[PDB]
């Protein structure tokens, strides 16, 4: 039941010969443990093709201040929030976002009478991912980031743990998330690690991006059987093949632009195109002057392409 | 009729002993009350096709300091507007935008003779919405959110309400909006729910979605009653699926991503386009000559799905 | 002629008896009048279809310090230039932006030697608008945002004038403006309210948006006049349907968000889609068994509605 | 040769009799006179379509400190680098920016013995520009800001110059840059004009745009020395209008807001189109059953336009 | 086995005669040298079509401070960590981007016994780039920055060295980037020269541009070898020729903003379309009242430019 009077007059003379610069320590040639338990809390998405993924976490640092120590004995206190420019605390940072990461200190930290110290972040930052789109919309994401002290290298100060856990609502939205986490040691300094892989799933409109591969298709063979005795067939063929062509280029930009493999729906776009504009070129030469022998190559090719896809295919 | 000079040693000796880094109770082994009065102000709704609404939100904290009591009998002041960082306030956040929220201080508290205290706050983040687009294009929203102290659990700072009112022009926006909120004990400490429901009203706009179901419906039976001899009554099932197939591409467009259940419009013209397709196949299968069964299924099917869809019509 | 020593040491020994906390008044149960004149400088437009207008307008706040006066009979000084955190200044802000509006005071205060002061602010913020788009696309707005204190209610601080100009040059592109601004009384305190009123004007460049109808009212008539032989008109048609619904979907798109009439241009376009749908149905159905009745009752619709936007017509 | 020690008691006693906040002048009733040397480095020109055109400038402002001059006798230091917030530094700013530009100051000033002082800065602003298109591709704009001192009148601080340069690889890429700057005297004192003149260049990708132009042209001329016999020149005549009114609308999507006045390829293709109509219905009418003189008046029209399109043509 | 207590002391007693303002060095009249050591880590190059490649850098800052030395017999510590606003150390920033690069200092600096001072710094910056786009979709960048300080010229520091490595993984994705950096001495003191230089993966998405020129080769030259007697071959020069209109407003769209050299492929396309569109004309005209001839030149000027796009083409 401590009063007033008395937190007051401690919280005035509890950091009497303690300078917050200084690793909080009775012997400084060794590190200072410090332990990490991480919360991915949300994604989000938007920059997925261009290889971004933005994510929050919330990390709940924990470490021994062994000058900070007291006992209810003389102050009747069991615990404080002390703010984060009173006493020494961890500067921590992830790779490749040091400066697109505000980082302000807003919650104070939690200091127990045998020193425990908590304090409370939240980082919100992008986590670059590598793509694998060999199979479209089903492509595959994995990515990785590493946290680091921004002062201290190995023998100044370590990560002791690095968990993570999730809020069970990352993959609720079209995504199956996969994280681990675990401590390394780097060059300059400790390191924990964070790997992340996203999968995503079968929405429906994600297969819509599948109905233009449909239409043209449908078109591409329509174009056989047609007035052969009109010309019109040619011109009709010709359009075929621009819009197809025009189609790719706005395809190739939702495609995820640098995949480690070429997605199977591109090459089927070029593919029809080509078939497209050859069956023009073929119907005007003869024209001038091979039916079954097209259906038959192109039934080969779209079922091989589309065997391959089954191949791929996730659940 | 306080008089310049008076309140200038006023307010030089009414923090004497008063440390605002504590919270101001008598007795600190109690929760500090806060009450919270909040008004809904604005909403965004530019992203809410992702899955986020931006929406603003006017808070007016109460509580009491137990140490800034004084009587007009000494000093003639009935109450005062003090800094925000002379005397003791609690920081409040909200779950999931805690780094991109600026959270600039800006309105000083006012506090009376006895101690109760006022605070204005303004909050402008990203309430996550999810999205139910069952009628569409009639879509319904749920979103929730929730307020707590950066820096006190359950036995430290307690939420001793949580009312939230509007400003009667959130509904005006093509929106029936409904809130609710209460306060909770979470397990990290006290914590404030706050929920909203939209539903999109009924405009005339939304015969963009109806116009083209129902042209395409009739064409679509009408492709039963043909000049039958006429080969040309396939071009017409060929040219009817094609139009209803690309029509499915464009609309899959504008449909909500996270959806929890398929659009019951997507269903029906989906349909309509498998109707058209099986009969210029089986049209096409007799002029080179279980159809016809399937088919009389299907407008069962149809019939279904209409029905659906009427029952979850809104007025 | 006062001389850099003189200067120094009145700024040295004329703040004494100050608190920059306090109202400069000698009776402080009364308000402190501030005056403000405004002006607004520019307007953005970029997301006025969404609902709101980004404007930057420059005030002049002006009031009396009732303790910082002084005379050249001791102090050779006729005025100063004083920063804004040595004396009392009144904080102002804008509905429905306090968040998005940083606060960064660059401009000093103009003290005279009767007290006289001066004041330079820039605001630059959203100011919500209610769209009319029942002719469209010369669509009209109104606008209105209220100017209040942050610390003061009326029995503290009162607006005693509100007055706004024009930089001339806010009219000059593509909008007739017109503003009016005068002191209210709120509820919470004294309110400066500032209305705008934005009507478009006649830029051919804006016409083209009526060119897309054009070209469909020529298809879409364009269907009876045809190789009618061709049953292929019933295709013709529904490709031309098919077009017009792909077109209302981006014109819905790019219509105000929502107006408190519904526009003419998007009636007209789903009357010439349901034209077309029933001239499909309807050459459809007398192929299994109008065209100057069918003109009639399209110049007739199209005349009521050009009718009524010429009544309509502004200017 | 002097050594960090005399450095070190130079710095201690050198600023002792100096109020930072006092214009550094032995008589203060007579302005300051600031000089500036700027060199616009780059520009950003992607929203040049909406009139507003980002810049970057660097800034060498220059003037005299009447306060801190020394001698090498006693301080045998000839020059030194002193902070920004040390000595008197004049604040700059311009026309419609205040909001939307950082202002960090970074660069510390160099002063000389004798007082001398000269600062750095650079500023990234918006200055807005007035688009003039009547010649298309080859349209034209015109740019004007001022700058002014942010606490100080004509009788308090003047621009005693204002001089300009550019970085010598500003005009090198799609722009005939061009600049003038000059000290005007406005009723908040001096003010230092910058007027930009922007040219596009001939630059082959954008006269793409004339090949329509030509093709539209060809195919109107084309119309009359075709099979006549066939009626169907009503049908290609209204191809090749609806295929211009379809261009019209696709080119008006490109040209510039806010322009001066209408540009001439607008006209040419609108003329070109309202010849294509009318040969059309001329066709109509004598299928039913003035071509001389439509040609001749399209002729007309056309070959005027082209001139003065010519007549205005650079390079 | 330095104490808490000692480091303590130590903090306390080892900036006694120390000025962070004043460069560290016994003679200020000769510059001081700082190394600096380059990490390419990351590039962005989004806007790179633009010409702007967002890149970011780590810098490992080295120099000696002559006024910080001591020895372990009187402080046991070999080294420490020291908060950038405790010692000088140098403000370092890249060309033409002063106004867009926050500059937050968050890594300390260590300093040893002896006196060396290293430092970390990470720059996310926009680097401009020049384009080439004579080899298309194969178009090569280069780009430079500068380094320099903000304070100190040739005569008050100088950068001893300048390195730069990458992390690896910059052309692991479609890029060939090759960097070069080395000291230079401008007018405006010691600078650190870096340059890039990307180069375009050859893909296969990146060989979609291939196919529609091509089929549109063989298409124009195929204008030629038809059956003359029908006239239909008009008929369908103008289908091609209008798809060949078409493609090219398609084709400007991606291209290079300012490009040094004319597009290879653009000017092939657009070449074919006039020279074929002038063939059809001379049929038609002639008629009113040459093949063989047009399909030559054709041949000739498109082989000479492919033969002229293949010399630079790059693997
Ligand atoms: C320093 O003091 C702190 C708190 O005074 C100690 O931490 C607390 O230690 C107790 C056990 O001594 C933990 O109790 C256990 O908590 C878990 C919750 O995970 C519960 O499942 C168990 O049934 C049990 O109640 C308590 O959780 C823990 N709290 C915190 C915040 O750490 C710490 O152990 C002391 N260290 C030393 C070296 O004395
Ligand atoms: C501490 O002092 C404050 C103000 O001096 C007290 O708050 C005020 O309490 C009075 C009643 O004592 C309230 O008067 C009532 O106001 C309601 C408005 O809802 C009105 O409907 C009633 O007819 C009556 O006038 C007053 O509103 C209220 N004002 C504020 C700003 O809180 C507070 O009760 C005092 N606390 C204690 C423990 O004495
Ligand atoms: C306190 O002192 C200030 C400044 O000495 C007084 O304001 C000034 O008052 C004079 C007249 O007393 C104004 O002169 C007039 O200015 C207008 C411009 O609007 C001009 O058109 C007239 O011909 C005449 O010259 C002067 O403008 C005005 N200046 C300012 C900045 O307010 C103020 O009246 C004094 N207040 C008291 C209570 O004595
Ligand atoms: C106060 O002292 C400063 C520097 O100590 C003087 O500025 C410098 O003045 C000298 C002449 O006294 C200038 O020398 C000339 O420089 C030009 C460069 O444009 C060169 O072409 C000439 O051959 C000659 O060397 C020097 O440039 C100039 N430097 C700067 C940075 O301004 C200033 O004149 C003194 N003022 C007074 C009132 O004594
Ligand atoms: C001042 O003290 C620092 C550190 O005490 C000295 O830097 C260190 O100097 C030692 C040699 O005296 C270097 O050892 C060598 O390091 C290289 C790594 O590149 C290694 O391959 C060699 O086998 C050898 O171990 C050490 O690297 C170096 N460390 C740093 C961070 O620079 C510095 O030389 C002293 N200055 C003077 C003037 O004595
Ligand atoms: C949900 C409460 N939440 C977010 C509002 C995060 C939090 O404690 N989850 C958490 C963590 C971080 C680790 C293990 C287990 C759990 C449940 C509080 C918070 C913590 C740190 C920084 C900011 C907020
Ligand atoms: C409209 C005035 N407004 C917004 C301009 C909000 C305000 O009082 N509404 C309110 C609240 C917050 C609770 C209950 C009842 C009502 C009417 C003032 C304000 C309050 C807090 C923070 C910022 C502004
Ligand atoms: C044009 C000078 N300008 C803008 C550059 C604005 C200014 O005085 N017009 C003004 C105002 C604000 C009210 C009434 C009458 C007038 C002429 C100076 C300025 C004022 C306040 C804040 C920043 C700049
Ligand atoms: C190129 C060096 N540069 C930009 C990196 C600008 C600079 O000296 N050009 C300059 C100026 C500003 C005026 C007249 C003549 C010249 C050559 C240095 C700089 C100057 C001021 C502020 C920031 C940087
Ligand atoms: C990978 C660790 N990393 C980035 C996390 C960069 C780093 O050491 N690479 C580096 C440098 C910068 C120069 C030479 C050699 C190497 C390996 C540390 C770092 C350095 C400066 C600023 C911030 C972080």
């Amino acid at each position: 039941c401590w009063t007033y009077e008395e937190e007051y007059y401690f919280r005035s003379n509890f950091l009497q010969q303690y300078n917050k610069d200084i690793r909080p320590l009775n012997d400084l040639s060794k590190p200072i443990s410090v332990g990490i338990h991480l919360e991915i809390a949300k994604m989000n998405d938007f920059n997925l093709a261009e290889g971004r993924l933005k994510i929050q976490t919330y990390l709940i640092l924990q470490w021994y201040d062994e000058k900070i120590f007291w006992n209810e004995s003389t102050y009747p206190i069991p615990k404080l929030m002390v703010s984060s420019k009173k006493i020494w605390s961890p500067a921590i940072s992830v790779y490749y976002t040091e400066n697109e990461m505000d980082s302000k200190d807003q919650f104070q930290m939690e200091i127990y009478k045998n020193g425990s110290v908590h304090q409370w972040k939240s980082f919100y930052f992008n986590i670059l991912c590598d793509v694998n789109a060999r199979a479209f919309p089903f492509d595959k994401y994995t990515c990785e980031t590493m946290f680091y002290f921004n002062d201290y290298d190995i023998q100044t100060a370590i990560f002791s743990s690095f968990r993570c856990i999730s809020s069970t609502d990352l993959s609720r939205k079209a995504w199956y998330v996969s994280f681990s986490c675990d401590t390394k040691i780097g060059e300059e300094g400790s390191l924990g690690q964070l790997s992340l892989k996203l999968v995503r799933k079968v929405s429906l409109q994600c297969l819509s991006v599948l109905l233009p591969l449909f239409i043209f298709f449908i078109l591409n063979i329509m174009i056989g059987y047609l007035p052969i005795e009109s010309g019109e067939k040619v011109t009709f063929a010709t359009t075929v093949f621009l819009s197809n062509v025009i189609y790719i280029d706005n395809l190739s930009k939702q495609l995820p632009k640098e995949s480690s493999e070429i997605p199977l729906i591109f090459l089927c776009h070029i593919f029809l195109a080509f078939l497209s504009g050859l069956s023009a070129v073929g119907t005007i030469i003869t024209s001038k002057i091979i039916l079954y022998i097209m259906t038959f190559i192109s039934i080969l090719c779209a079922l091989v392409f589309t065997s391959l896809f089954f191949e791929s295919f996730l659940d």
